[PDB]
């Protein structure tokens, strides 16, 4: 039979590859390679098996980077090379829940080519993914897996942190995607978001207490949960934020996740 | 081992509590293991879904000769596999347990599964506890308990539009079974902070409904702004009831009737 993807995870799951994955086709000699494709931290290894459970296809490896003071750092990786466990498993998955940012072009692409069986690089067309937003603000609030994708865009791409009395701060590292960002924004209701640009580290931030309750309680009511490390950051902050005196008495922090 | 984290097992929880079944039963000396569902025929496509995302099981479809020469139809979805029942289902309902007193038919049915238990004379007895295995606090406490409540509504809620001859105009309702689950009802009242709720009897047809127009629009958002959806006739039957809720005065006016699901 074919692929049920009335299954909000999946939603999870691209909102996770948009992020911090890549689904591109490479040249191998004169043959091409396709390949869906992830790289995380070595603390979100069992997150890349659960990927990889749940899609039910693709590999899990560590790759050990060669740094230039002779010391090696880690990484591990998910990746799908197979041709009819993509076309099979990811296509249906995307075409489902697509991308919401311009990296849905290179989908099209991947897409567009991996079904004409096209296999040698020279009958590959030429591709430059557009500059232009594929979606508008409001195409994005239309669509009704946005809460789900979100999820998995915060495991990748958001962090929670407590500084020096305290403050709590949620931010979302944006990579030039302002229709996405002013989704969110609005999506939430985040009042008090300050912009940044931190060695064109560009990030949205806020600190305010009412818009942490907004965060804290979305991503706390929401059935799609995060799975990785992310999870963990977000249970540390909850655990700090219960001692910080002026957040945990506007609200009810909540202790089941 | 079986990766659990997906909320729609918990919907899928939710749907064989209501309309569905997990028992041990006779075949002489053997035994048969069978986690079942059985609905009517409208229903036949979302066996297929259920099928597909356990990954397991059969779709059939029944053929009921009744007394009158007539033949009624029915579909059944049903795993049998032991492998299958083990590998799959169990880890399923460890992770997202059923909320009312069915549970003990999982616990008994798991325990002797587990203990291989292949004879009708090494099963020990077995009548479904009487007392509520949970209290309508303990409900509230489950984080997956929004979840399971779709699948339990696709089961056993419905929503009726309708002009009654005694009344001028159109009524909305939203009705959900009843079955010996008041701890489970209270749950959900209290949960949609519905206010105006009455229960049925006719013909033992114990059940929760409302009319009032701030609870019909507090389970219209619910179900809306879920991320897990109706997936069958139960859908079909929601949509057809916003199109009509949209052409009622006082609910339309009440509130913003979505028109995405």
């Amino acid at each position: 039979h074919k692929l049920n993807t009335d299954n909000p995870i999946y939603a999870y799951i691209v909102g996770l590859f948009e992020g911090d994955g890549w689904i591109t086709i490479s040249k191998k000699g004169k043959y091409l390679l396709y390949e869906l494709g992830i790289e995380m931290h070595i603390r979100d290894i069992q997150l890349l098996y659960k990927i990889k459970n749940i899609l039910g296809i693709g590999k899990v490896t560590i790759k050990k980077l060669k740094m230039k003071d002779g010391t090696i750092k880690e990484m591990c990786k998910f990746n799908v090379r197979n041709k009819n466990h993509l076309k099979n498993i990811i296509i249906p998955i995307f075409n489902k829940y697509p991308m919401l940012t311009n990296k849905h072009y290179d989908y099209l692409y991947f897409k567009d080519n991996l079904l004409k069986d096209i296999k040698y690089y020279n009958d590959l067309s030429y591709y430059l993914r557009p500059i232009k937003p594929f979606n508008t603000t409001e195409d994005i609030l239309n669509k009704n897996y946005f809460s789900s994708w979100l999820i998995g865009f915060f495991e990748a791409k958001s962090c929670f942190s407590i500084y020096k009395m305290k403050t709590a701060s949620f931010e979302v590292s944006m990579n030039n995607n302002m229709e996405v960002m002013l989704a969110i924004k609005s999506y939430l209701k985040i009042n008090n978001n300050i912009y940044m640009n931190e060695f064109n580290n560009s990030k949205m931030t806020t600190k305010s207490i009412n818009d942490i309750k907004n965060v804290v309680m979305f991503i706390n009511n929401n059935p799609i949960k995060l799975l990785g490390y992310k999870k963990l950051q977000y249970l540390l902050f909850l655990k700090d934020l219960r001692t910080i005196t002026k957040y945990n008495n506007y609200f009810k922090i909540p202790s089941k996740y």
